[PDB]
């Protein structure tokens, strides 16, 4: 892809623009000023540079992921971050999440799952036509967000078919979903590359322009820190890291920041999202115990689920894809306890770091996510 930033004087050269070239060759954000060409031919790009400088154009990066109740005490091995983050709260008895609406910006969602039928589930597909969570991610995220704030409202903003993602399609669904009038956008989805320079300044500010989009209309968004095991604060990791994101690490089941996790000065807050345990670095083994149930797509079939006995649509995972959702989930309680006294969104973002506790790591002091 080559992608511009365009001035508002220079609108109308858009126009022309998406008037001449196919609409599949063209992505304009008009909230931000951006347009994103691909798979243009000599043609196109001849019309183009009447207008702009092609050999100026910059490469946005691609990304890449990062009734049965968990809660049951069938699960106590696999359920423990839920307990670890909710205490003795019932998610269900106090319907948290109620009337709240999280975009999950990832790669779709099981639309047939069981336990997903009281979410008004809203589906948008960025990709294909397929309408499957592919892969399993997003379906992943969901149940997490499911487990801690079941009320909630999700709208599905699928921006990846399988492991890899573009950039404009992440930008896209923030900018949707702020449209959409969602209260919490949730990015479990992230790159880090050694991209060129210039390419990376730019992505930098058309995230942004994004994410000061959402923030201006009220929205908290909500990012992994990855998983590269890497301070994401020594110069960049895209979404989580940014500023004015919050970004989420991992912690493992020792209570410790888990092995795979990014972590530095800003990564905002962690939650316990499991690993494969402390001897998988010897023997290549991973323990069941020290990973994390989550949901997974009726469509797939779950190794570690199947091994650990599961209902088909449940999984065993980790990562800071799943960490992140905890913290929209802790979000959308805050402000479902809010609806009568109403905080805007940098109180209830407040209101998240001081219902954290700390930890510290096997040695700074970070917190940890917690749900009141």
């Amino acid at each position: 892809n080559i992608s511009f930033f365009i001035d508002n004087s220079q609108t109308t050269a858009i126009e022309e623009i998406e008037s001449e070239l196919s609409s599949e060759k063209v992505d304009y954000i008009q909230e931000i000023g951006l347009v994103s060409f691909k798979n243009l031919d000599d043609s196109d790009r001849k019309f183009i540079g009447k207008y702009f400088n092609v050999s100026e154009g910059k490469k946005l990066p691609d990304f890449k992921p990062e009734n049965i109740n968990i809660l049951n005490k069938d699960f106590k091995s696999f359920n423990w971050p839920y307990k670890k983050i909710l205490s003795h709260i019932d998610p269900v008895k106090e319907q948290l999440g109620k009337d709240i609406t999280i975009a999950l910006i990832d790669s779709g969602i099981d639309r047939l799952h069981p336990n997903l039928q009281d979410n008004n589930l809203r589906l948008k597909n960025y990709v294909n036509d397929i309408e499957l969570d592919e892969y399993g991610h997003g379906t992943q995220v969901a149940g997490v967000i499911d487990t801690i704030a079941p009320r909630v409202n999700l709208n599905s903003y699928k921006v990846m078919d399988g492991t890899d993602g573009n950039s404009i399609n992440m930008l896209k669904a923030i900018v949707d979903a702020t449209n959409d009038q969602v209260d919490i956008i949730n990015v479990s989805l992230g790159s880090y590359k050694n991209m060129e320079i210039d390419d990376e300044r730019f992505t930098v500010e058309a995230f942004r322009k994004v994410v000061n989009y959402a923030r201006k209309n009220n929205i908290l968004i909500v990012a992994s820190a990855g998983n590269e095991s890497r301070d994401i604060s020594t110069g960049k990791h895209i979404p989580g890291g940014l500023e004015s994101v919050i970004t989420v690490g991992a912690t493992k089941k020792s209570g410790d920041i888990a092995d795979y996790s990014n972590y530095g000065s800003n990564v905002s807050i962690y939650g316990p999202a499991g690993g494969y345990g402390d001897n998988y670095k010897i023997t290549g083994q991973i323990d069941a115990r020290e990973m994390m149930m989550t949901y997974y797509p009726t469509s797939l079939v779950s190794p570690l689920g199947k091994a650990a006995d599961f209902p088909d649509g449940y999984t065993l995972s980790f990562g800071t894809s799943l960490a992140t959702p905890e913290v929209s989930a802790a979000l959308a309680a805050i402000m479902s306890k809010n609806v009568d006294n109403s905080k805007d969104s940098n109180e209830v973002l407040n209101t998240l770091f001081e219902n954290a506790d700390s930890f510290i790591d096997k040695m700074l002091k970070y917190k940890e996510v917690r749900i009141k």
